[PDB]
């Protein structure tokens, strides 16, 4: 079974003018086989909007072309990114919410950071007592972490079930 089609787009903005559905395919190819590939123009004036996206055919195709960020596009870096939420932000944060009173920091390490570069990891607790709240806060450098974690549907950390979603600062 394919993966979702919504799971193996990329959006990418901040293109060149200059960027053609041809241009952008044969820069994007060099990371997996492109099933679909889009430049938005204008309807009257065929002027390119400056964003488009491409649709790769596996998931481990998504993350490679995100690996091989920043990409240079005719002349000019772009700005790909996973499919969005609706309501959601573009963060580098995460809340991890189930975590209970015996997981520790290097239980959610071990984890997250096969998801990205770590720079913060924070364990809540509670300001009068100083017990564990059985949540936490992860930081990564990057936002697209982040996009590969809340997509997921399971999170299991410590053999804990998990919730995971975006924190906003
Ligand atoms: C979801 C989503 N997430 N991001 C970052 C972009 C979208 C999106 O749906 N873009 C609209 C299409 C691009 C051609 C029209």
């Amino acid at each position: 079974p394919k993966e979702p089609e919504q799971l193996r787009k990329l959006f990418i903005g901040g293109l060149s003018f200059e960027t053609t559905d041809e241009s952008l395919r044969s820069h994007f190819e060099q990371w997996g086989t492109l099933t679909d590939c889009v430049v938005m123009r204008d309807p009257n004036t065929k002027r390119s909007r400056g964003f488009g996206f491409v649709t790769y055919a596996t998931v481990e195709e998504v993350d490679a072309a995100m690996n091989a960020r920043p990409h240079k596009v005719d002349g000019r870096v772009v700005e790909p990114k996973r499919a969005v939420s609706r309501e959601h932000l573009t963060v580098k944060k995460i809340f991890v919410g189930g975590i209970k009173e015996d997981t520790e920091e290097h239980h959610l390490r071990d984890y997250f950071e096969q998801y990205g570069k770590i720079e913060v990891i924070e364990i809540m607790t509670d300001r009068g007592s100083g017990k564990k709240r059985g949540f936490a806060f992860v930081t990564f450098d990057d936002h697209d972490s982040v996009d590969k974690i809340v997509i997921q549907k399971y999170h299991t950390v410590n053999g804990h079930n998990c919730e995971v979603r975006k924190a906003l600062s």
